[PDB]
């Protein structure tokens, strides 16, 4: 089985390194990147992201509902363009399958 938990950990490392102001919208605001793996708010967020990935691949993901929830946090197209790039880098690092089609489905509702 693909280790998506390892992929997701690398994705958040990439996203907040390049766009640290995005981290301000989360319950782990202000926590050093090298301390995220022991942080409770981060472990919850990471688990929900792994879940969405396994739902997208297994065929049950609700992209419209995820997009609507991101609009409700004032998170939109520009942020997801950035995320697509960061997640491609994380997948490559681990020899895991590309997830670009899943991200495009979210963008179609933004
Ligand atoms: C690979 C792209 C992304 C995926 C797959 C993803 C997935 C998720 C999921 C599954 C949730 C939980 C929704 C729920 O509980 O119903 C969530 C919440 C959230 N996302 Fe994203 N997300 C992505 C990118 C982003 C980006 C770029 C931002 C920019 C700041 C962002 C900001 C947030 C915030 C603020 C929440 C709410 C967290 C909280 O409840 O404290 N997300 N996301």
């Amino acid at each position: 089985m693909v280790n998506w938990a390892a992929v997701v950990d690398d994705f958040y490392q990439e996203l907040f390194k390049a766009h640290p102001e995005y981290q301000n919208k989360f319950g782990f605001k202000g926590v050093a990147l090298g301390s995220l793996k022991g942080n409770a708010a981060y472990k919850t967020q990471a688990g929900k992201t792994v879940d969405y990935i396994n739902a997208a691949i297994g065929g049950s993901a609700d992209a419209a509902g995820l997009a609507s929830r991101h609009k409700g946090r004032n998170v939109g197209s520009a942020e997801f363009h950035n995320a697509k790039a960061c997640l491609a880098k994380a997948c490559s690092a681990h020899g895991a399958p590309d997830l670009g089609h899943a991200i495009d489905d979210i963008l179609s509702h933004l």
